């Protein structure tokens, strides 16, 4: 009831009625509510924060007050209680792939990030943080618990800065904190063009009207696109090997680099729109630049959209798939397309899929070089490997042919990420993205498993034995409950991820429910949906139905043997085929000729 229309958002932004393309901002998608989906506001909230003050402070922050009578655990405690293990032997999924793991992080790229607010330009408070591990306002550090090896080598703490709020961005008032999305909430690939009219140009060939994107002038693979160099300083590709001197990449999403495969995989995805925008030139000399750009985009977008929600999405789900995400009955303007609070923590699961260590595979899919294979690490804000050792064809082809971590209840995040993760401004190869993601749960405002549980119209546990037969494992329950002391406490992040997976799926009932819900969401609520009539013709629309992941691999690499089925695990040579057996995307439909 207060602060209806509250916000100190993108200011001046009014529509074209009749626009054929989305905004980069995904402003004017809705239009009742031409806000709704947009990147650059809050988050939406399915139900109340839960704040230790009901207001904006996080659970935890303060000794003395509690959570339904008890103290919330160190995140750092429920990290290694419970979500770490020694042993990587039998830990790989048997029937998918590495890139169902890559294909998950871009599509949640796409969708959601909200940056911390660290915004100081001169500032001590930065530095101060990470040395004296002094909470305070917007720093909110992870604390060792007594008997840590980080407490050892490391310190007291590991950094942490609250993420960014709406409104007063600098202060805070009598409505609940709410966290902003800085990314469009719809599946439009603005992790390739951007969210920002600002960045979208930036990235932009407009030296030569064909509606490229601009490329990198620097460096070459074998006469194919690499994503321009980000040329700000101070550069984290650059401080994790200072000889190469190599920066991180520039992309539509900010966070692109963060990993070799994920920076692989935006690769693949900016040369596919050159790629688009060459053909249209040929079929329709005519056109300008910019419609080659905006036709291209479309069609990325699209693209984007068939393979997260005809391939992916069925094999997260599962049994769940078709109760949550029922088969498209066209646009509904009463949808909130917006991307919700608790869906930047149920995508998290990605977590959990994440393995050891990085292939490279030669033509024949054998150990590229002498070291070809490497621990994940290494591998954070690395460029120079691309650049500097084979390219991105090599690392295409481990995505192909190694796999993806199970999850287990044993066995959760990989020290790789949860003892040896790098961040930006800190040094070390030394943070825990576990501890990280439980900390964020409770900088944002999340209600507690139970919650979640009842919002999804499951049982709620309240005892051991409960919890013992929801998870399906005594050890388990008992290791959570002993740190939580109820249900009711335990971080969605932790509790919906220990949860055994559905059938046929790879996240547990719960998840399922919450990521259901929001896809859902985001394709029913979105005016510019591939399959929504008159967004495409039907011709375009029949043309569009055969994109693959394996054509896109083979239309942008110089592969010529891939799976028919991407996602799932493919052994070769026996399940690899090549090239010219796959459907492409033909663009006749899109020819349109003066007359
Ligand atoms: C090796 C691969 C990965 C690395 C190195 C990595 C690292 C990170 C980091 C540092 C954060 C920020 C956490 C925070 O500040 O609170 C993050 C957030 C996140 N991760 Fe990952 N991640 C990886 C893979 C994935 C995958 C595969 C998925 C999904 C399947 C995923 C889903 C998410 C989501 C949804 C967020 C929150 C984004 C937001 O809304 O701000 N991540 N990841
Ligand atoms: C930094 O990157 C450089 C490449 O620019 C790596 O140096 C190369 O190492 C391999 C291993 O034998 C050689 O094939 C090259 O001849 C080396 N080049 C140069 C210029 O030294 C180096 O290993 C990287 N170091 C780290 C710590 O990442
Ligand atoms: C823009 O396109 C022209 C014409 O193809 C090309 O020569 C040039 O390298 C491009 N510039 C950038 C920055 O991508
Ligand atoms: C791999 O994944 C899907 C998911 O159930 C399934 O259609 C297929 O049977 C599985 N393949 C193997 C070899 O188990
Ligand atoms: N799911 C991700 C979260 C964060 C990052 C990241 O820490 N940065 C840092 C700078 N750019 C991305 C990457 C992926
Ligand atoms: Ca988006």
């Amino acid at each position: 009831s207060w602060e209806v229309g509250c916000g100190a958002p993108v200011p001046l932004v009014t529509c074209d009625e009749q626009s054929p393309y989305r905004t980069i901002t995904g402003d004017c998608n809705n239009r009742r509510s031409p806000a709704l989906g947009a990147a650059n506001r809050a988050l939406a909230r399915w139900l109340p924060a839960e704040y230790e003050d009901g207001l904006a402070v996080p659970f935890g922050w303060t000794q003395r007050k509690t959570r339904n009578g008890f103290r919330v655990p160190l995140a750092r405690e429920v990290s290694n209680k419970i979500v770490g293990y020694l042993d990587e032997e039998g830990v790989l999924d048997q029937n998918r792939s590495l890139l169902f793991m890559q294909w998950g992080q871009i599509v949640d790229h796409d969708l959601d990030f909200a940056p911390e607010t660290e915004l100081g330009s001169s500032e001590h408070s930065k530095v101060q943080c990470e040395e004296y591990c002094v909470q305070g306002d917007e720093c909110f550090p992870i604390m060792f618990p007594k008997n840590d090896p980080k407490l050892k080598t490391q310190g007291k703490c590991m950094p942490f800065f609250r993420a960014g709020f709406v409104c007063p961005t600098p202060p805070y008032q009598s409505l609940a904190r709410d966290q902003i999305n800085a990314v469009t909430s719809f599946l439009d690939a603005s992790l390739v063009y951007g969210s920002e009219p600002s960045l979208a140009s930036r990235l932009r060939n407009l030296s030569s009207p064909l509606g490229l994107m601009a490329v990198n002038q620097e460096a070459w693979d074998h006469g194919l696109a690499y994503p321009p160099f980000n040329n700000v300083k101070p550069s984290p590709c650059e401080f994790i090997n200072t000889t190469a001197h190599v920066p991180c990449f520039q992309a539509g999403d900010s966070r692109a680099s963060e990993q070799i495969l994920l920076a692989t995989v935006h690769t693949l995805l900016l040369r596919e729109h050159n790629r688009l925008a060459r053909e249209l030139k040929r079929l329709n000399p005519h056109w300008d630049g910019e419609m080659l750009y905006q036709e291209a985009r479309k069609i990325l977008g699209a693209f984007i959209q068939i393979i997260t929600f005809r391939d992916y999405l069925p094999i997260v789900l599962g049994s769940e798939m078709q109760k949550w995400i029922p088969p498209y009955q066209g646009y509904n303007n009463s949808v909130d397309p917006r991307i919700s609070n608790v869906f930047t923590f149920a995508f998290r699961f990605g977590h959990m899929e994440v393995p050891s260590t990085v292939s490279r595979l030669d033509e024949n899919y054998q150990p590229w070089g002498p070291e070809a294979e490497l621990p994940l690490h290494t591998l954070f804000f690395n460029t120079w490997r691309i650049i500097k050792d084979g390219g991105i064809d090599p690392l295409v082809r481990g995505l192909l042919a190694k796999n993806s971590k199970l999850m287990n209840q044993n066995k959760m995040v990989t020290s790789e990420l949860r003892n040896k993760l790098f961040q930006p401004t800190h040094k070390v190869h030394g943070f825990d993205l576990a501890a990280i993601n439980l900390q964020r749960c409770r900088d944002h405002g999340m209600p507690g498993y139970n919650s979640w549980r009842g919002f999804c119209g499951l049982s709620q546990p309240k005892t051991l034995k409960g919890l013992q037969a929801v998870l399906k494992n005594k050890v388990l329950a008992k290791k959570l409950l002993d740190l939580y002391k109820t249900p009711d406490n335990i971080d969605i992040w932790i509790g919906g991820n220990a949860e055994p997976m559905v059938e046929r799926g790879r996240v547990g009932p719960l998840l399922a429910c919450l990521l259901g819900r929001q896809f859902q969401q985001i394709r029913d609520g979105d005016r510019f949906w591939w399959e929504n009539p008159g967004v495409f013709t039907e011709k375009q629309r029949d043309s569009l139905q055969k994109v693959s992941f394996s054509r896109l691999i083979c239309d942008n690499t110089h592969i010529t043997k891939v799976p028919l089925h991407a996602f799932q695990a493919n052994n070769y040579p026996h399940d690899f085929v090549d090239c010219s057996a796959v459907d492409k995307l033909d663009l006749s439909p899109w020819a349109s000729r003066e007359n």
